[PDB]
């Protein structure tokens, strides 16, 4: 990462990420973890994070596909002049450079710490997150329509499932509709505009 | 966090927080842990802490609601001038900026390290803690009225339960009332103004 | 802590303390651990240490009581001038300021790093330790009078129990008296002034 | 590593690598881990990484063989002048120097931090990775031709196996061919040019 | 420790020591560990190490006794002038100051970083090690005279026990004498002056 | 270690080493680990590493013997002038000084950071490694002559055992000779000059 000087990604960071993906798979909270562990990361750093994941290769291939789509759109909006670059001068990044596949770390650092910056790390991270969001939505096991409160399920546990699902598929009305009959009666009686807090206290 | 320069949240910090919320849920001591792990945090840092929590999504939604209430009150007391901001100058933060949803890290650092500072990290942390306090009180399993000393419960174990409950629901009189008959006799005989220490030694 | 600049308490430190209190409860060695983990700590730091403890709330309440007693005595000996403080100047700390309940971290740092210093961290730590000492003595399970060497207990194991107890309740004569008959005979025969080393070798 | 000054490889780094090779053997993701843990490494550092591996000595011998092949090719393209080197001057590296077997750390640092640099760490790392790639391909247990979707295997689990295999042996057409009859029917009906995402949603 | 500036003992260091004493008790290697973990330590640091040990209070009392003996001898050889010390000047350390019981950390740092230094940390560490050596010898379970090679004990395992014992009680002749009859025959036949290496190869 | 300033050996480093020797004993990879963990170490540092090992005291005694042999040879080649050394000047190291038994850390640092340096850490490390190599060879359980491929042993597993053994005892011809009849037939048919890679692919 660039913290301005460059510092190698730490083994602690790498290991934390790889373990999260191992334990959580693609639960929604994995995206914030990725974003939080990669602050100021270069494209090379980001590729270390993705490439050290051993499992989930279907997902990782989908991710490459999304990245390639964004890289091709980058090339469309920002064509680079073909031909020998000015001796000693910073060149223009193309999509594959931003994605760190055809750029060196030295070049990435140069872009990222230039004045003004070409924020290749930040641009790449956006493409990755776009791809991760698709994966999170795909691996969500259950439709929000199928999250319904059980006959003996505490309201809080139901609300946990409801919002966990909503977060993945990435409301209060459906929330009341999908509640069991005893809670629904209480909830409807609350009237319009009840906060979640008021609903949860009511069905406690 | 801002320690003045900015430093990325550490994986150790993130992991510690996420594990606390996993193991303790919303026991009262989680609030001091949050406050202790987020010293000098920016709004982006604080959002990393909240967003990496995978479970308890009912609570996390309640928390968003409280934050939105405080953000709307911030907007009421401190309206921001609409229109193109002065070239190169620091803009005024609105509620969503303080909450880090419509502000960049660069802007947060600028506010927080300005002279004088606009302490957006400290303002946001107060809103979060206000929200966490409501959650702690909601998830408290038992009324202080129902914490009563068992027939064969050591006084110390009862006092532990009593003050643990009190802390969550966020005294000595109720304490004596809820004691068992053998201890209550001893306690009443102590007279008024006994310290906890004296009561505990008496019923040992 | 102040190490002169301020640095946030580390998660490692916090976690170490919380685990010690979990595993050891209030065994005597917990006090030196507290003192060793909080070197140069501000009142805010010290409160993080105490407040993140989840259990033992009877003890933690006793501790608050002792702190309040010391704070009231501080106020007695060092009254603070009431009224608007001199613009831009350092104010006098009262008891609740030293205890970090009515003071900000900024003020604590100012006091602690002033010339000469008002050592609020060191003053508060003394009050806490005074309170912890009372708790250690209260939670000591057994009277030194009841630590007696078993018929088949090795002398070393008995001496371990004897001094562990003594440390908590916070000698050689009682030590010999409480020894079993076979060791007592050997010990008495040693004569006066024997070192612990000589006694232990004799009963080996 | 060189981070410009030299810093010893960290025990954390060493331990992380040795554990990866223990747990993952030569699964493909081990190569990115190696590359990510050895950023800016000297030849001495790289040799520490390889030499501390206790098992897999067949692989480690194959790796030495590949390194020796690259070192002999280096000598072919870049012969070094034989005879006493200029007093106090930097000498030319031969293959065994780059591989760190006949060079000192001091010399490696000198080459790597010279102007312009002789990037011996980067050159050696390329030879190692070339060797590791051969090993990964050799230890791949199964031909991509034998990765076929089971009758009751979810499409996602099959795609995971397919791309994990492809990565090791280091497509969509074979992917559809090797699918079970129920998914193949759906896939063929999608028409040409379907993304992985579309195929996976279709067979979900 | 003093590394010249002072730095607080680390929780990692403290925890490592306390765990060693827990797991190894007073096996001989504990002394080198103590010495290695306390490099440049002040008396306060050293007291943190000793005082955080929860068990073995017989040993810890013996250790205090030895320290007091050395402190009284220090006072004998280096009496301190009684009376008000020169305003603002460094005072002379007595035994209890070196042992850190009547000296502040500030004073210890002053002594240790003075020109020339009064090396109170190094002097105290010597007294502690003297005390630890006595404890190690006391807790050695078995006489070197009783370490004899079993009928089916491999020579290497016997030699391990022999030198482990010797280290605690703190040779080749006894080594050969205590060997079993089959090895003794081989050893005697080696002649005088055999290295351990030669003996071990012979009885392999 | 000297990194130029001196820094105390880290508890992490110490603990890593002690654990390696516990788990691996004297498997060959322990030597590279020792060398990698002790970069720039002083003689005092190296002695911490050796002395904190609790087990294997036969080996540790053999190691002392080898060190003493090298120290006596050092004294033979580099005699030190006897008599009072020049006030304030650096003295000449003898063997026991290099081995850190009669030298202080201060003197070691002085030698190691002098211009030109007397590299006592590097000289001692060579003696230790010489001693460790003898131990590794002694504790190798099996002759390379006895490493033969089992009737149903995969070729790769056999090659692993063969090179692991070779490394300890510290080839392709013996490799083919010791192979089982089915692989030997294939191997012989490969002709001369086959790489390990080609042999392993052939017998896969």
């Amino acid at each position: 990462p660039i913290v301005m000087v460059h510092q190698a990604i730490s083994p602690r960071t790498l290991n934390a990420w790889v373990k999260v993906v191992e334990e959580k798979a693609f639960s929604p909270e994995v995206i914030p973890m990725f974003s939080c562990l990669s602050e100021g990361a270069t494209p090379q750093d980001l590729n270390c994070m993705l490439n050290t994941v051993g499992g989930h290769q279907a997902a990782m291939q989908m991710l490459k596909e999304t990245i390639n789509e964004e890289a091709a759109e980058w090339d469309r909006l920002h064509p680079v002049h073909a031909g020998p670059i000015a001796p000693g001068q910073m060149r223009e990044p193309r999509g594959s450079d931003i994605a760190g596949t055809t750029s060196t770390l030295q070049e990435q650092i140069g872009w990222m710490t230039h004045n003004p910056p070409i924020p290749v790390g930040e641009i790449y991270k956006r493409w990755i997150i776009l791809g991760l969001n698709k994966i999170v939505r795909m691996y969500s096991p259950t439709s929000i329509l199928d999250i319904r409160q059980g006959p003996k399920e505490p309201f809080r546990d139901y609300v946990d499932r409801f919002y966990k699902t909503l977060r993945a598929e990435q409301t209060e009305t459906l929330l009341v509709q999908n509640a069991n009959p005893d809670c629904k009666t209480i909830l409807k009686a609350l009237g319009p505009g009840a906060t979640l807090e008021e609903m949860m206290t009511a069905c406690q």
